[PDB]
């Protein structure tokens, strides 16, 4: 069941379930299995065009006495175009409706970078880049403080803010509400040891996403690495009887981190959840982490130049 503590008072299933590049016509059923399975952690966002479809499981399992609400832990993130001031209440809205909910667990930034309003999720000029917002993460955050104050939301949080920009968050003049959670990428290939040093010494709890190296994001290559087929990882599961995918899922357990797998599959979505039962040593642990290549799934490639780009800092 177990679960870790935030600044608020709350406690957060540390393995959810992911959703992004999970079909509309095939993540309803995802959803329904893991709560089945006891996943009480679902990983959401606007940007994945399929919350209402993720909320038609939640709102079936509800009705069916599977859980009850306050059981559930339920993430969305405010995407990039909703950075400015009066649009982060309607995009916090469209999601809570979306899902069918009346409130949100853990409400995240989910870029750093905010772009032009508008339909298109990545606005385009003449030229073909992505258009900025001169918005900045501080007014964005005083915009995600209300919606705690309104009852909306009972945790802000953030994702992928490298540490300076975590850092202006808490020295922000008249901060009322803490960052609950900075979500980034962590696998072994990508360990980030000085950024979760960091962050767990503030009292900000890490949240690690594609800890299975994300095989299926659309922009994959034949010659990228592979961490389900590392032969090295292999070895490691085949010592404890258990898969390299529940080894790579157990790896930020025991560096107190939440870890969230997506899989629309059921067999998969069950073999996901069996990861309680068993330890890697400290040896298995300090091998896994020499692993790292600082190879990153999600580089946000387009926003290079962007004034809030956070991967150009070490970290
Ligand atoms: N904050 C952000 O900016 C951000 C960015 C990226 C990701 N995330 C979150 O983190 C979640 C997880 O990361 P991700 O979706 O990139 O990738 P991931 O969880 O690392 O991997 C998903 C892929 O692994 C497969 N898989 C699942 N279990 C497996 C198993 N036991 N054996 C073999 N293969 C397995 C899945 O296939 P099937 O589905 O076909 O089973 C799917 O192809 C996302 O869905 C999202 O919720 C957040
Ligand atoms: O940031 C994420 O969670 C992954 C994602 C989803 C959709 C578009 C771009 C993108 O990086």
């Amino acid at each position: 069941a177990s679960r870790l503590l935030l600044n608020n008072g709350a406690k957060m299933p540390i393995l959810g379930l992911g959703t992004w590049k999970s079909p509309p016509g095939q993540v309803t059923e995802a959803v329904k299995v893991a709560i089945d399975v006891g996943y009480r952690h679902i990983d959401c966002a606007h940007v994945y065009q399929n919350e209402n479809e993720v909320g038609v499981a939640i709102q079936e399992k509800l009705r069916e006495q599977v859980v009850k609400r306050e059981e559930l832990f339920i993430v969305s993130k405010l995407w990039c175009t909703y950075h400015e001031k009066g649009l982060v209440k309607g995009a916090c809205q469209k999601t809570l409706s979306d899902l069918k909910l009346d409130y949100l667990d853990l409400y995240l930034i989910h870029w750093p970078t905010g772009f032009k309003p508008g339909k298109e999720f990545f606005p385009l000029d003449e030229s073909g880049n992505v258009v900025p917002s001169d918005t900045n993460i501080l007014d964005t955050w005083a915009a995600m403080e209300e919606l705690v104050d309104e009852g909306l939301v009972k945790a802000i949080g953030i994702s992928n803010f490298n540490h300076l920009q975590v850092e202006m968050i808490l020295n922000k003049p008249g901060l009322k509400y803490k960052p609950a959670v900075n979500q980034i990428e962590c696998h072994p290939y990508l360990t980030q040891e000085k950024l979760i040093q960091y962050c767990q010494s503030k009292g900000i709890v890490v949240t690690a996403y594609s800890p299975l190296g994300s095989p299926d994001r659309p922009w994959a290559k034949p010659e990228d690495p592979s961490l389900l087929e590392d032969p090295r990882i292999k070895a490691i599961a085949a010592k404890h009887n258990k898969t390299t995918a529940q080894v790579l899922i157990r790896f930020p357990m025991q560096r107190n981190l939440v870890v969230i797998p997506k899989s629309v599959t059921p067999e998969r979505i069950a073999e996901n959840f069996k990861v309680f039962d068993f330890e890697l040593s400290s040896q298995d642990m300090t091998t896994l982490l020499s692993y790292n290549r600082n190879w990153r799934v999600c580089a946000l490639l387009s926003c290079t130049s962007h004034k809030d780009y956070p991967f150009h800092e070490e970290f």
